[PDB]
């Protein structure tokens, strides 16, 4: 015999209360029975509870399917809708019980500070962010990586989680030594509407900041499906080889090539060759240009170049003849076809402008539609071009498609210009629509000035721009791919034949029967018959569009919390345990199960890993912040009310506490793994860091009990 007892809230002091040691333990172990068997009834309560508070901060949409048969079915279903608020009123929920046990203590030990709400929260606190943490590392897939996207915000949701923690420190022994005061503990609440703002403005700061790609997926419950963050998915003859010459303006120099064939290759020629104008007109379109050819002994041919003026005229289609003369032989002779007619082709403008295609489909979910145009004949000069949106099948005006029209500006020499626009994720199951783009005229912009040889000028310049055969693109609106198949899905699978007659109440009973009626359910469930019975009588499914079961599910938490303290408050300081001890060892594990499978599926179900990262940071910020702020609120405006100072002790946790902050800033520091762009991810894909950092974390949660045990034993240390 080494402690007494203390009165619970429901149960009685045990009768005789010093029996034998005999009789020291098997009240123990039947109080340790009863209490694991309450955390299963609180982790099934848990999971309704979670369950219920997704079924409210939901939108619901109508869809309709024309079944092939002949007929249709309209059916309204949920898509809960995963804000950055969504995870902070799910890392509460998933939390309920660490809350109101700290509210009933107080209450219950007649408004005393009961030293096991603090103890539960820290305790819960570490073993949540050490071992959820190596869950959600080592329960990943067999090789792959979800690495946490928006570590721009995880930084301050950190900071503050072990700002929170570090708080109790500073409440109870520096500004009061001793002593929750009565000014402070108030904000200890205040801080959770910081809380709700910073969530309730920083999930509209990035909503609209990413239009990013919206992946689908089931939800556990009836008909829920949940979005996240995705990414998006013999005579020498001599002449003209060839007697017409092709070449372009801009090149300036072109050559001409003459040929000598036969006869004696050995004897050196000396050929005048002299150009004239066809079509062409020297100084304005080429150079004129003469001289003298040498063929060396033994020469089969030999190369010329004349000039070719370009200028931004762009002229038509044009030619001059180079023509030779005066062969000497110093067997050979001038051959046929001595003159070549170089033809020249004008590009001094830019021309046909036309669109890609007159007719597109594409999905709403790209959001900002993105369409190019295209250019022939040419790119020299500028232009205006005005590009106009036409409503279709669909209203536009900015309300199914962002429909806005304008004018854009093609510089010179740019063949290439994509036009965009806006398209709203109206969020619904839809077939396609339709909408147009048509183009009107350009304006042309030349040199910025804006008797034959004017004329003739003036025929050069009907080169303009021309539009194409495509001015006029009616795009198709069409249906999210990944929203399609998992309604399919989901149709596929469950929601097939709903009326409200009887929904839950007369078949959340089933479940008996329905389970029970290979070898390992079994005894995987005769432990949750009871409660599962229990849980389907009081907490009837969303009758009430959501709060019909929140409404409920609270009190059963409640009641189960209330046992839960209670039977931990007589356990420990039965056989002899420091009741501390026992929270930061035993209750902790139990009033946190919930947590471990929210984040746990969250991780190996979605692409990221921040929700499953969230949870941890809302939870161990919630916990703390609205626990301490409720029940040490109450506790000190009623010793207020009559003049005490509710002397809570300094010791006992403040060494929980630094030693809880130190092994916080090695977790966050190890997460982001030494050397990571080749240690993988954050959560998997490393053999060693998968298999290792778990494993580490382990052992740091280990050695946090361990030490807090020791600490409650020995009390040496050094604080
Ligand atoms: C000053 C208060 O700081 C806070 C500290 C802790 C808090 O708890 C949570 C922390 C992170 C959460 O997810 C973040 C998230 C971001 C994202 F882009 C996409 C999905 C996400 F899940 C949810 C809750 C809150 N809400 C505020």
């Amino acid at each position: 015999g080494s402690y007494y007892c203390k009165k619970g809230v429901i149960l009685p002091i045990w009768e005789p209360q010093d029996p034998s040691f005999g009789d020291k333990i098997a009240r123990a172990t039947v109080y340790f029975v009863a209490m694991v068997y309450m955390f299963l009834g609180v982790s099934i309560i848990a999971d309704r509870f979670m369950s219920s508070i997704e079924v409210i901060t939901s939108q619901e949409k109508e869809i309709t399917i024309k079944k092939p048969n002949g007929e249709t079915t309209k059916t309204t279903v949920r898509i809960w809708n995963e804000t950055v608020s969504n995870l902070t009123l799910m890392a509460l929920g998933s939390s309920a019980p660490e809350i109101l046990l700290s509210v009933i203590e107080v209450c219950g030990h007649n408004f005393t500070a009961g030293d096991l709400g603090p103890s539960t929260i820290v305790g819960s606190a570490a073993f949540n962010m050490f071992i959820i943490i190596a869950l959600c590392v080592y329960v990943v897939p067999d090789g792959e990586t979800r690495k946490i996207k928006h570590l721009r915000v995880f930084f301050v949701t950190a900071a503050w989680s072990i700002f929170a923690y570090t708080w109790l420190y500073i409440i109870l022994s520096v500004i009061s030594p001793g002593v929750v005061e009565v000014w402070e503990g108030l904000l200890t609440f205040f801080f959770f509407p910081i809380c709700v703002v910073f969530a309730w403005v920083a999930d509209r700061r990035l909503l609209f900041y990413k239009y990013v790609y919206k992946r689908y997926r089931a939800g556990k419950q009836r008909g829920m499906i949940i979005e996240h963050e995705g990414d998006r998915p013999p005579v020498s003859k001599i002449f003209f080889e060839q007697g017409t010459y092709q070449c372009l303006e801009n090149c300036g120099t072109v050559a001409l090539t003459i040929i000598r064939r036969g006869g004696d290759l050995t004897n050196t020629v000396f050929v005048d060759f002299r150009t004239e104008d066809g079509t062409a007109n020297a100084g304005s379109d080429y150079e004129f240009t003469e001289g003298t050819v040498v063929f060396k002994p033994g020469d089969t041919q030999k190369e010329i170049r004349v000039g070719i003026i370009d200028d931004d005229i762009f002229e038509e289609d044009e030619n001059f003849l180079v023509h030779l003369s005066n062969v000497k032989v110093s067997l050979a002779c001038l051959g046929s076809p001595s003159t070549a007619t170089v033809t020249i082709f004008d590009d001094d403008h830019a021309g046909i402008f036309t669109f890609e295609e007159p007719v597109t489909h594409v999905s709403e979910s790209i959001g900002i539609m993105e369409v190019k145009v295209l250019r022939t004949s040419g790119a020299r000069g500028n232009v205006i071009v005005p590009y106009k949106t036409i409503e279709g099948t669909a209203r536009g005006g900015g309300e199914d498609f962002e429909d806005t029209c304008g004018e854009l500006e093609f510089q010179n020499d740019e063949i290439v210009k994509i036009i965009t626009i806006r398209i709203f994720d109206r969020e619904e199951y839809e077939k396609e629509c339709s909408f147009s783009l048509v183009l009107e005229e350009p304006k042309w912009i030349r040199r910025g000035m804006k008797s034959k040889e004017e004329e003739e000028r003036r025929i050069a310049e009907m080169g303009r721009p021309i539009l194409g055969e495509h001015t006029k693109l009616e795009v198709i609106i069409e249906e999210s791919y990944e929203f399609k198949s998992t309604v399919d899905k989901l149709i596929k699978k469950t929601n097939l034949a709903l009326v409200v007659g009887t929904n839950s109440w007369r078949e959340q009973f089933i479940e008996a029967i329905t389970v029970s009626a290979s070898c390992f359910d079994y005894v995987m469930h005769f432990l949750t018959v009871f409660w599962k019975v229990l849980f389907a009588f009081v907490p009837p499914t969303e009758y009430w569009n959501g709060w019909a079961c929140f409404i409920v599910s609270i009190l059963m938490i409640g009641l189960l919390t209330a046992f839960i303290g209670d039977l931990a408050s007589h356990f420990g300081c039965t056989i002899g345990l420091k009741d501390s001890v026992t929270a930061v060892v035993f209750v902790a594990l139990g009033t946190s199960v919930p947590d471990t499978f929210a984040s746990k599926v969250a991780a190996t179900q979605d692409q990221y890993a921040d929700a499953s990262i969230g949870n941890v940071t809302g939870s161990n910020a919630v916990n703390v912040f609205l626990g301490i702020g409720v029940a040490w609120s109450i506790a000190a405006i009623y010793h207020a009310a009559n003049g005490e100072q509710f002397k809570v002790s300094p010791g006992t946790l403040a060494f929980s506490v630094t030693l809880f902050t130190i092994f916080a800033f090695i977790n966050v520091g190890v997460l982001l793994y030494r050397r990571r762009p080749e240690i993988g991810g954050e959560l998997g894909g490393p053999r060693t860091a998968k298999l290792l950092t778990s494993c580490l974390f382990v052992l740091l949660w280990l050695l946090y009990i361990f030490f807090s045990s020791l600490e409650a034993y020995c009390h040496i240390k050094g604080f």
